[PDB]
C-alpha cells in the first residue's frame, strides 16, 4: 500500500536498464529499485534518492 512513489526531480536514463522519468511522476515499486512508471508503464530501475512516498 506503501509502494507507490512520486519523483522529487526530473531525471534522465544513463543505461539500458534505468528508467527516465520526470518531476511528479508516480512510479510503483516492484539505492536503485525496479519501478513501474504510472504515466508510460514502462519498467525499470530508478535512484530512490529521487522519489518519496505517493
Ligand atoms: C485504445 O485501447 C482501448 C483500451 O481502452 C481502455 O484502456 C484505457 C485504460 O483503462 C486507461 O488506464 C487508466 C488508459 O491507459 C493508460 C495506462 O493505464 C498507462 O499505463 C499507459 O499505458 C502504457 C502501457 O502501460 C505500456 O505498456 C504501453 O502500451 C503499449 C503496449 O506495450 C506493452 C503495446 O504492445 C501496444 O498495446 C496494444 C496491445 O498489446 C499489448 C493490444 O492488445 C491486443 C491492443 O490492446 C487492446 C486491448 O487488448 C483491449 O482490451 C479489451 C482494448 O483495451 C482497452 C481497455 O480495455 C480499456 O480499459 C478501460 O483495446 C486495446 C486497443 O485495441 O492494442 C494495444 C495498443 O496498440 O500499445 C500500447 C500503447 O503504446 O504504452 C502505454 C501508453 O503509455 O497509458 C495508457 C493511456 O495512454 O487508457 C487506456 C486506453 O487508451
Ligand atoms: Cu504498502
Amino acid at each position: 500500500s506503501h509502494m507507490t512513489f512520486v519523483a522529487l526531480y526530473d531525471y534522465e536514463s544513463r543505461t539500458e536498464t534505468d528508467l527516465s522519468f520526470k518531476k511528479g511522476e508516480r512510479l510503483q515499486i516492484v539505492d536503485w529499485w525496479l519501478a513501474r512508471s504510472l504515466t508510460t508503464g514502462e519498467t525499470g530501475y530508478i535512484p530512490s534518492n529521487y522519489v518519496a512516498p505517493s
